[PDB]
């Protein structure tokens, strides 16, 4: 009845669903057209592809999984992609808003080029709030789940738009100095401390938790008063690491209490912050581990230690420090989804081998720190 001149066959034309907000429009194009082209047509035939300025926008190649959706490149063709017929590209703004938590506790949008990995948008964040040295900071989720590997994209890790991060500086033992003339600084020296030993990042003996915790009370209470400071009182959650949240430590730390005396608020937060910097944990980014001990089938939980100059292996239980190697002896180091192994050469016989889910944040920690033993070299 009729011939349509509009028609070329499936195998020499790719037919896509380009969609733009909720228009959505079919369109026939030759597969070998460059990325940048196929915007151009896309210009010509769609009116809301004309809300800005053409290189604002590209091409968004989306999957039902939003952690495989993918940003095409400009100057690729189309059937490099492997795109069929029926496949649906969003015609997409390529800057999108990031909302990230400043270091006073706002957040502030920031426009970041959103085909990018973690590091770039890192570098977005910092130059436009004047951060030169971007290598002290880093971007983690506010749900462990909250690392980010910066060499991928948030997208790949489940970050979707929606989602506020927070910039955070990595820890530095020159970033600290207990003066009690200062007592603003005070104070936030104080919180950070008391809420890495509560909250367990810095791991520290039932019998330390006690001793924190009465200069705690001296803290929020003033001096210990018998009448009201009585077995009972303390929320000890609020007082012990989760895992050492126990009735009988409230003995403990009213007695630590009581040994305060009159000391005022000033010199118990003094004292607070001087006795967790002299722990040998102090300021150490701390793993679970389970490792193979020789004539045992079950594994140990251990606690693996990474600072700037060395490894530390932790007991679990009593926090002590079972054995340090320096990062210097180190030959090699690798990580897998569900491992971690470490290679001293002739420093020791065999290697050290653990289960961790977090081998690759321990790699990357090590990494980091061996560069900038090697950036303070040459």
């Amino acid at each position: 009845n009729n011939d349509n001149p509009l028609f070329k066959s499936a195998m020499v034309a790719l037919s896509l669903k380009i969609s733009i907000g909720n228009v959505v429009k079919t369109m026939q194009f030759e597969p070998s057209t460059m990325v940048y082209d196929a915007c151009r047509m896309i210009r010509e035939r769609i009116p809301e592809a004309l809300a800005g300025p053409p290189n604002d926008f590209g091409l968004f190649l989306s999957d039902d999984d939003p952690k495989k959706g993918i940003w095409l490149e400009a100057g690729k063709a189309l059937d490099y992609y492997m795109l069929r017929n029926g496949d649906t590209m969003e015609y997409r703004k390529k800057q999108r808003p990031l909302k990230i938590r400043m270091l006073d506790g706002t957040v502030k949008t920031i426009m970041v080029d959103d085909s990018k990995t973690v590091t770039d948008m890192l570098m977005t964040i910092c130059a436009r709030i004047g951060i030169t040295n971007h290598d002290e900071y880093s971007l983690v989720r506010e749900l462990e789940l909250n690392w980010l590997d910066h060499g991928r994209t948030l997208r790949e890790q489940g970050v979707e738009e929606h989602e506020t991060l927070l910039l955070r500086r990595k820890f530095f033992y020159s970033d600290q100095n207990v003066d009690s003339r200062d007592p603003v600084q005070l104070n936030l020296l104080y919180v950070q401390a008391r809420d890495d030993i509560l909250n367990g990042s810095h791991p520290v003996s039932f019998d330390k938790a006690c001793e924190f915790a009465g200069f705690q009370c001296q803290i929020q209470f003033g001096p210990h008063n018998e009448q009201k400071h009585k077995a009972g009182f303390l929320d000890l959650k609020d007082f012990l690491p989760k895992e050492e949240v126990k009735q009988k430590g409230e003995r403990k730390i009213f007695q630590a209490h009581k040994n305060c005396g009159q000391m005022s608020e000033i010199e118990a937060k003094v004292r607070y912050v001087k006795l967790a910097r002299s722990l040998k944990t102090y300021g150490v980014s701390f793993f679970l581990v389970k490792e193979k001990m020789k004539g045992k089938n079950k594994l140990v939980p251990r606690l693996l230690g990474i600072t700037k100059e060395c490894v530390m292996r932790v007991d679990e239980k009593t926090k002590e420090v079972i054995q340090e190697w320096s990062l210097t002896n180190i030959k090699r180091w690798a990580a897998s989804p569900k491992s971690f192994t470490l290679d001293f050469g002739d420093y020791q016989d065999g290697y050290y081998s653990v289960q961790t889910t977090e081998g690759e944040q321990i790699a990357q920690l090590i990494a980091g720190y061996i560069d900038i033993i090697l950036k303070k070299k040459k």
